[PDB]
RNA sequence: UGCUGUUUU
């Protein structure tokens, strides 16, 4: 069904915008940044296209506004000439306090044992039914390559401590190594 | 402290 399967695209399109425009991205953009000076935090769609992740799901500035209208997170809003986005001045960027970093790192988590191979979307597969995660970080040497391990960060101290509890996790054929990133070094 | 980079640009 086309409006199924347009639901679906409009779906993926607005989580992707909600990472570049969010707390876990947005602060080490300058790109980005650059271009949330010029006006009211205003940005143009025909900037936005040139982002790779949302480039491969669409080009259409109509698709894109229509899938941010019907968002539930209520983070992005609309110009009125429909040309332009904006994260909303309700929703600023955390202060970065001692009180702030020490509740991020409460439901942060290290996770290793992925194929040197793997992708940014095999790890989100894998990742689907386990709660709800705010960043993924894959770990790379000097010269880029992927290490196997990543660092996550999840909605809640109640969701990490479910995920770090289970016990007999596997990617495929192989155990992982699962801690608190208070317990890695 | 700080400064500098940082492609889910």
């Amino acid at each position: 069904g086309d409006n199924e399967k347009m639901a679906a695209l409009e779906a993926k399109i607005c989580h992707q915008i909600e990472y570049y425009f969010g707390d876990f991205n947005l602060p080490r953009d300058k790109f980005l940044k650059e271009q949330i000076k010029l006006d009211e935090g205003w940005v143009p769609l025909e900037i936005m296209i040139k982002f790779n992740r949302l480039n491969r799901l669409t080009t259409d500035f109509n698709v894109i506004v229509e899938a941010l209208s019907k968002s539930k997170a209520e983070l992005m809003e609309i110009s009125e000439d429909k040309t332009k986005i904006r994260r909303s001045p309700s929703k600023p960027l955390p202060e970065v306090t001692d009180e702030y970093k020490n509740d991020v790192k409460n439901r942060s988590v290290y996770i290793k044992g992925f194929p040197t191979d793997a992708t940014l979307d095999d790890i989100k597969e894998w990742l689907e039914d386990k709660g709800q995660v705010l960043n993924i970080q894959m770990r790379r040497t000097l010269h880029k390559a992927f290490k196997g391990s990543i660092f996550v960060v999840f909605d809640s101290i109640e969701s990490a401590k479910k995920f770090v509890e289970t016990p007999g996790q596997k990617y495929k054929e192989t155990d992982l190594l699962i801690l608190f990133k208070d317990d890695y070094f």
